[PDB]
Formats: structure tokens, sequence, C-alpha cells
């Protein structure tokens, strides 16, 4: 006997979906029957982040013979890789080591979803029902003739960059987010509130709901993170939305946005994975992009300020090096985060 609206009734049956998470984390070659998600603790994902600092270790003192070969070993065992009959590969690029850490971090978020659709039935309440209780987040499905779904849509819409043309994006459903306990650990007193974009994978969005967004873990290894141990958005949704890992059998996702205390940021042209301690009295780091919605369209909802599109030059160039295409930023305190929108996405390959 269901008392929800039939849209998050679809919501929570999307994302509590425990076989599709089975599915993603085969595609990511994570052996789903000997360790099964059922059979997930925090235990196992922590001995599998400490591998992959071993692993780190040996990467950056440029030993790739047996040292690395066994310290990858070992993550193999402590994380069950299913490769069939081919040998398990060496980890010895940042993009290799970031891919493990990313099929951890989907593990972690698994294993949170798994206890919640594992917790304790009633028979008084539909399971849907008890999910959603069991979520601590509230979800309100908003009218798509309201002013939010307009503005909305005009942001996802507005900030699709341009070297993401493979894809459009169908807004199908948005809802808005109130966390329990968000705002009142929330930092007002900051300034540079923005609305800005986080987007993940389908197996994350029960953690994410339920737990927050969050910093990693102390055991996780720093070049893992380009920016440091923070929390990342984007100004451009398509940026964003390229981290649900969407694809063309599987092309509906979530994006989130959230209301971000920036504070002051700590402007940077590259990479740091030391960057945290560069602050030294700055609230955030923002990595410059060489394009970003620009200050003549910005608008404000509920205290934050919407960047709204178009995308135009910013000039930023890095001689140094590379030059990011677009704005990331980074927060290194969820007390500076504060979810307000949930998208439902249709991707358009
Ligand atoms: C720029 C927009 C963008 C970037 N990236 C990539 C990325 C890279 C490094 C990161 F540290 C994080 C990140 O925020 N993390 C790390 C994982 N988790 C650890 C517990 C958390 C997840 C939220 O709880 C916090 C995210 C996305 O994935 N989505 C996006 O929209």
């Amino acid at each position: 006997e269901s008392q929800l609206d039939l849209r998050v009734q679809e919501l929570i049956k999307l994302i509590c979906n425990v076989q599709a998470m089975e599915e993603m984390m085969m595609e990511m070659k994570y052996n789903t029957k000997k360790a099964p998600l059922g059979k997930l603790t925090v235990a196992q994902i922590k001995a599998g982040y400490q591998s992959l600092k071993k692993i780190e270790d040996c990467i950056r003192a440029g030993q790739h013979g047996r040292a690395l070969m066994e310290a990858c070993n070992e993550f193999y065992t402590r994380i069950p890789h299913d490769f069939g009959l081919r040998t398990p590969p060496l980890i010895r690029t940042q993009k290799e080591l970031s891919e493990k850490i990313q099929l951890l971090e989907a593990l972690g978020d698994i294993e949170i979803a798994i206890k919640l659709v594992k917790s304790e039935r009633q028979g008084l309440e539909h399971p849907l029902d008890q999910h959603y209780r069991n979520l601590h987040c509230a979800l309100r499905p908003l009218d798509h003739e309201s002013y939010e779904f307009k503005v909305i849509s005009q942001y996802l819409q507005s900030t699709h960059a341009p070297t993401h043309s493979d894809y459009t994006m169908t807004l199908l459903d948005l809802f808005e987010v109130e966390k329990d306990g968000e705002k009142e650990a929330f930092r007002e007193d900051l300034h540079n509130r923005m609305l800005l974009w986080h987007g993940s994978r389908m197996s994350n969005w029960v953690g994410i709901l339920s737990h927050g967004l969050r910093i990693a873990p102390p055991e996780a290894p720093i070049t893992g993170y380009m920016f440091g141990k923070g929390i990342y958005f984007a100004d451009m949704s398509s940026k964003s939305a390229n981290y649900c890992f969407a694809s063309r059998l599987k092309n509906t996702g979530l994006l989130l946005l959230s209301e971000v205390a920036l504070g002051q940021c700590n402007e940077l042209l590259e990479a740091n994975p030391k960057a945290e301690g560069l602050l030294q009295g700055k609230h955030s780091t923002k990595g410059l992009g060489k394009m970003a919605p620009s200050s003549a369209h910005f608008v404000t909802l509920n205290g934050s300020t919407v960047p709204l599109g178009p995308a135009s030059d910013t000039g930023i160039l890095n001689p140094d090096g590379y030059t990011l295409n677009y704005n990331e930023y980074i927060v290194y305190n969820p007390n500076q985060v504060r979810m307000r929108y949930l998208l439902k996405v249709q991707f358009n390959f």
C-alpha cells in the first residue's frame, strides 16, 4: 500500500535496483560471485584502499617490476576481479589507479544501499516506502510547468558544453532534495554560494542521498584526486553528466544540483593533489577552465547564484602545460554543501 507519489516510487525503484548495481560492477570486472554485494563490508573496502596506496608507492618510486606485480596481486586478492582467462593487468598510470578508486567508490556506496534495502522489513509499510524512509532525505517532485522546472531546464540545456556533442540531455523529472541535517550543518556565513552540478554513477545515489556528498577516506591514495580529497562540482551540466557514465543501452541517469558555499576560491590552472594544503585561509579550490558561464546571465534561486549559460571564453590559458576546458570547484568539508535538486535525465546519444 505505497503512500508515495508515483514519481518518487519510480525514483526509489531506479536507485535501489541492486541487480543493476551487480551488472555495473561486472562491467568494472568485480567478481559479484566470489564476493557478493550482499557480502560487502567497510573492512573489505578499506583493505582495498590500503592496497591501492601500496600501488601508489610503487608508482612514485618508479618500481614497475616485482614490487608492483605483488602489490597489484594483493589488491586483486582483497577485491576479487573476474578477468576470465586473461592475467590481471598491472596498475601504473594515474588513470589506471583512478579506475580502481572509482571501483572502490561504487562498492562503498553499494554497501550502503545493501544495508538499506536489506534493512528490517515491516509488512505494514510498502517496501519502497521503507527504503524512502531509510534514506532520511526528502524527495519532492516538482510540476513540469513550475518555475523551478523552467530555470533548471534552462541551466541544464544552456550549460551543455560544446565539446560534449555526442549526446544531448532531456529532463524527464525533477525533485526537490532536503537531506536531514544538512541545513543545520551548512556554512551559511560563507560568501560565493553557487548552485553547482555533481554527476555520479547510478550505483551511488542511495549512498549520496542517504550519507550526503563526502570526502575520500584517509587510506585512499592522494594522487587519485587531482585537486585533493574534496567534493567536486562543475558549472557546466555536461561536464558533470559525463561522470554519470551513461551508455547507449543505459541512457537514463541522475544529476545533482547543490548549493555550494565556496567562500574565497584558491584559483589553480592545473591539477595538484596537494591543493588542500594550499588553501591557508581560503575555503575552496577552483580549477580554471577556458570556457565558463558569464556573470551577465547569472540568476538567483533560494539564495544561490545559478550560473546560467551560455558559456563564453575566459582568456584562461596555461603556459606551464595542460589547460582545463571547463571549471571545476572543490570543497573539502561537506558542511559547505546543501543538496537541492535531483534531475532524472535521458541521454540522447
Ligand atoms: C567536476 C564535476 C564532477 C567530477 N567528478 C569526478 C571526481 C573527481 C575527484 C573527486 F574527489 C570527486 C568527488 O567529489 N568525490 C570522490 C569520490 N567520493 C569519495 C567519498 C565522493 C563522491 C561524492 O560523495 C567525493 C569527484 C564526478 O564524479 N562528478 C562530477 O560532477
